[PDB]
């Protein structure tokens, strides 16, 4: 099936330009999906309306909605005029991350896009607490669109966890790869790279195990991870030369490699509290995200159950 | 009572230099408290120990603890030698923010200090998801120590919410002021400033109310907020000239004023989910924090109940 057929764009109320919207329109052009431009304003309406009657407060709340609706429509004017299918929805909500996830579930959206600021090209992208909540808890993929362009020739870098999940099978790695291949093809035939990081105990600690040679162990673990990378890449017909296996935690490995490859986007998987390796996967994702200088795509398992309540 | 008598310093495992520790030692010198240098390492120990036996894994986990203990002690060597009371504790934990709050509650700590990075003096301080969790949920005050020095003459800027809480009284404003005065005195006699922001409905929206003059309304609200600022400042013997009442949401007002005043620290109150104006106070705090170029101190109500579980 065509991917990203029902995109939810989170509008940034603090600036006219909307990178997330502009990205969604490009995706409409490439893959054909529809778009909901959604603005959940955190609810400061009561503080804004001190001394007013309840009827006046209602009127002011409604006027804000109508005006913001008009402002979005202005931003999207030529898109709309051209036939791009963009529905505009503005609400007040006590918790914007909750409103977005509830809108995802209610509207059956299959992608969320939201902008993130980058102040300097040598500095990490800035993520807000709303960004973090979404990334952690949204059931659909979340694409954080940095407010700076992709590098020409930019790569897509997929982080895969190659440690054995015996007796189970890692279905998430396959999803990340499959989904990234499909996306990358549509995005100017972007070249997809895979990276498996392998952490090991510091040499000067492991050297204390009796008769134990930490570099021999490390090479063992490297060998295993290379085997698993080879299995994964061959399942998807991916060349060896675009796969990367490196010693370290993911956060020690991925940022340097992303800078080396000029990644346009880094793709990461995380899982629910009940899933295998959930605490590790969440923390390492956070540590990697904290270093990223490019777009981020987080994808979760098919049957991920968000802990956000429905109404 | 002497304040901050049992400080918990969160150690940053990724660098030798510890701004949070250095800050705690200064506070020991000024106010006399003891210090726990606490390092909760997110638990990647199982991924780090692929193919090892359970006994070997135990040994590696323990070796990490011992080595990190030694590394902290090295960082703190002259402090320790000089008689500064610094207890060192290193643990593995699945969720570092939880481990820190649990340590706060178990050890009866009355302050948490943690470093935050600032990449550029013209750019906001960077806050990690662990920082955010702590700020939201830690029952003790949290002092985020940016990794850059205070400006000479730096001010302490306290954000107070002056909207009437009729029929209740705002006890949190008083706590923030009282606590900031006590702290500021000890920190080189730092000059304390108060800021109340007053949001109002956009003129071009409120102008739609019949017979309604939005600038007359705005002035009304300004007058009220000035009255309330005057009451608060007089309770604490604070001069009018170090109080500031300005139209806008807090996040529209405070960052510019902090830059104008060269604030060394901005002090903010937030409350539990059950408290009055909880959603507004949380969101506006986040929006302000997202813009800060200086240290942050968040304080909560005396009977705040953290939603983090005890064991």
């Amino acid at each position: 099936m065509a991917m990203y057929q029902n995109m939810l764009v989170v509008i940034d109320p603090n600036q006219d330009d909307q990178p997330a919207l502009r990205r969604a329109v490009y995706l409409h052009q490439r893959i054909g999906g529809k778009i909901k431009a959604f603005l959940p304003i955190y609810d400061f309406s009561y503080e804004m309306t001190t001394l007013l009657s309840p009827d006046e407060r209602t009127a002011m709340r409604q006027g804000v909605i109508s005006q913001r609706t008009a402002w979005i429509r202005e931003q999207a004017k030529y898109y709309l005029e051209a036939g791009v299918p963009i529905e505009i929805k503005v609400v007040w909500h006590n918790r914007p991350f909750e409103a977005i996830i509830q809108e995802v579930i209610a509207g059956s959206h299959d992608l969320v896009l939201k902008m993130a600021h980058q102040a300097d090209r040598l500095e990490a992208v800035i993520f807000t607490p709303t960004d973090w909540h979404l990334l952690r808890k949204c059931p659909s993929p979340v694409w954080m669109v940095k407010d700076q362009p992709w590098p020409e020739g930019g790569k897509a870098l997929v982080a895969v966890n190659l440690a054995s999940e015996e007796p189970y099978h890692n279905a998430l790695n396959e999803k990340l790869v499959k989904e990234t291949l499909q996306l990358a093809e549509q995005v100017n035939h972007t070249e997809v790279h895979l990276v498996g990081a392998y952490p090991v105990t510091p040499i000067n600690i492991a050297i204390e195990l009796p008769e134990f040679d930490p570099s021999v162990y490390n090479d063992a673990i490297r060998g295993q991870h290379l085997l698993a990378m080879k299995a994964l890449r061959q399942k998807f017909s991916i060349d060896e030369k675009v796969t990367h296996v490196e010693k370290g935690l993911p956060e020690e490995v991925i940022p340097d490699l992303a800078e080396h490859l000029q990644a346009g986007i880094v793709v990461l998987g995380t899982v629910g509290r009940t899933g295998l390796s959930a605490a590790f996967l969440g923390n390492t994702a956070e540590q990697v995200i904290d270093h990223l200088r490019c777009d981020l795509l987080v994808i979760k398992p098919d049957e991920y159950q968000t802990p956000v309540e429905l109404d």
